[PDB]
RNA sequence: CCCCCCCCCGGGGGGGGG
RNA sequence: CCCCCCCCCGGGGGGGGG
């Protein structure tokens, strides 16, 4: 048996409904499958319940030939009696999309309704999807863990009854582990799929611990309740070691950018003078060593490294750290502006009020008045003139994040904090997905991030770091910028 | 119930990359 | 840790015999 302990901040069997960029489901990666897997920087389609696929000449439509012999859980709630088909993955994009069956934060900001036309079984093994123009994102998107495939024969019988909100509270999926039993926001008690399409788990019980808190985590794992412990108290990780032999820390890099939006609503916020010197005034470098403790890199980037897109070496960041010239065009204008903090756990933010202080300071300096706000997720939702926000994504094609916090059509969404609209940057970024080769690809999305770094619509603050720490016993750990923990591999020694 | 071909999974052996 | 070929096992589909 083996216990996982993690925040329950995010915890979810349904990682559609959740708020974008806040999180990688670790619960969903384990009871539920995708039709593809991108586990590599060279984003190669790893086939899952889609066995493979083929584009038309024209671009316009996608067939997936899906794996025979796939199982649903039998679980007590459920007990399938068909195999997975094109019935299942026909009524999961479809729900996504708003199509007949017979909001998705994620999908609602990539806008997938206005990349897909339609989706359809041509076979019980073979969908067609029709594309209204050539989209090269498609597959990554579905290759997401906001794309897992539901059980449509559960779905039928849940809708017959009202029931169909029990989908996400008795999850049925093809994943390698099944849900045995939970209590929300407490434990999820996960056991090994027999039946299972692929190299079966190799520990048959695994519980994920979501009771305690960031400080009392690694006090759980060094009581021995606990034998990996995830996202632990960012100064109690300089008091552990990499010699020791009872346990080991993983690390890993990826897209988790923590930035500062402007509020482009504000007619000041407009002006690129004072973005451009709000930014020089910013000491991004103390920042990382107080609120991170070298957990973290000072982000002159929007691009992770890790990304395939990245063929921009991150260049000399001309907004950069310098007090003098800020001082000089911000003293003089006399400006005091509302920034607010979303009040919550965030994974690229473990301390958000302790750096919206630094923040405070750091303006005050060269003559701004900041007045900081604990602001929630809902009420927002409901004026700043900055706000401290973030992404965490697990999908590196920057479609799938650049496109959520920067383009138009997400301008009067949560996603797009800076409320901002560049035309010239939505001409990149659609120029990105009509052309299928990286060097093509990647070309125009450093063309719409060096457009991003000069016209200063978010200031990235930091490159944070994704932690854990594992016991000795455990092997079979492999930490990844592309997504959660794979509890298939785990395996005790 | 018995026998071919295709696809997929798992395992074992030979070869190739860090 | 990643990738080829051979062999074996299991599963799914098309074909052939009582
Ligand atoms: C490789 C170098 C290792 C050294 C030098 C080492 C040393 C020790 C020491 C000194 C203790 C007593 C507590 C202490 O004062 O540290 C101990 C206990 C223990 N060690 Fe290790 N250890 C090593 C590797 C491992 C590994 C790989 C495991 C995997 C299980 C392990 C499992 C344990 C356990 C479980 C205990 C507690 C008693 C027990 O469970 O049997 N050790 N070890």
């Amino acid at each position: 048996g083996l216990t996982y302990c993690t925040h329950a901040s995010g915890f979810s069997f349904n990682p559609q409904t959740a708020d974008a960029g806040t999180s990688m489901n670790v619960v969903t990666e384990q009871i539920y499958n995708k039709l593809f897997d991108i586990k590599n920087h060279s984003a190669t389609l790893t086939p899952m319940l889609a066995q493979s696929y083929s584009i038309s000449a024209d671009g316009k439509e996608i067939l997936l030939n899906l794996r025979h012999g796939v199982k649903f859980h039998q679980t007590p709630w459920f007990t399938p009696t068909r195999d997975f088909n094109a019935e299942d993955v026909v009524f999961s994009i479809n729900r996504v999309l708003g199509h007949n069956t017979y909001r998705f934060p994620y999908f609602d900001s990539i806008k997938l309704n206005e990349k897909i036309k339609s989706v359809t079984a041509l076979s019980p093994y073979q969908v067609k999807i029709e594309l209204f123009a050539p989209d090269s994102s498609i597959l990554s998107h579905l290759a997401s863990q906001y794309a897992i495939i539901f059980s449509q024969e559960y779905a039928y019988q849940l809708s017959a009854d009202d029931n169909l909100a029990q989908l996400d509270t008795h999850p049925v999926g093809t994943g390698p582990y099944q849900v045995k039993d939970y209590v929300y926001n407490q434990y999820v008690r996960l056991v090994r799929n027999e039946n299972y399409w692929k190299k079966e788990a190799k520990i048959e019980h695994i519980i994920v611990d979501l009771s305690t808190d960031r400080s009392g985590r690694l006090v759980k794992f060094f009581n021995n309740e606990c034998q990996i412990a995830s996202y632990p108290e960012v100064s109690q990780i300089g008091l552990l070691k990499n010699d020791d032999k009872h346990y080991y820390m993983q690390s890993t890099d990826g897209m988790n950018l923590a930035y500062l939006a402007f509020n482009f609503d504000k007619p000041l916020m407009r002006d690129h003078e004072i973005r451009a010197a709000i930014s020089q005034s910013l000491n991004r470098a103390r920042i990382i060593h107080s609120i991170y403790h070298n957990t973290a890199t000072v982000a002159n980037n929007i691009i992770p490294e890790v990304s395939w897109a990245s063929t921009v070496n991150t260049p000399e960041f001309e907004f950069d750290y310098h007090p003098k010239i800020a001082k000089n065009k911000l003293a003089d204008k006399n400006l005091l502006l509302n920034l607010w903090v979303i009040n919550e756990e965030q994974v690229y933010n473990p301390a958000p009020f302790k750096m919206a202080e630094m923040i405070k300071w750091d303006l005050a300096q060269a003559g701004v008045k900041v007045k900081v706000r604990a602001v929630t997720r809902p009420f927002l939702t409901a004026n700043y003139d900055l706000i401290l926000s973030g992404w965490l994504a697990g999908n590196l094609d920057p479609d799938g994040f650049m496109r959520p916090i920067l383009s138009c059509g997400t301008k009067n969404e949560l996603t797009n904090l800076s409320n901002w609209c560049n035309e010239e940057f939505d001409q990149f970024m659609d120029r990105a997905i009509t052309t299928s080769h990286l060097s093509s690809r990647a070309k125009a999305y450093n063309e719409a991030q060096e457009l991003v770094l000069r016209e200063l619509p978010i200031i990235p603050i930091a490159n944070v770091k994704r932690i854990l720490v594992a016991n000795s016993r455990v092997k079979g750990v492999k930490m990844t910028p592309f997504g959660s923990l794979d509890f298939s591999t785990l395996y005790f020694i």
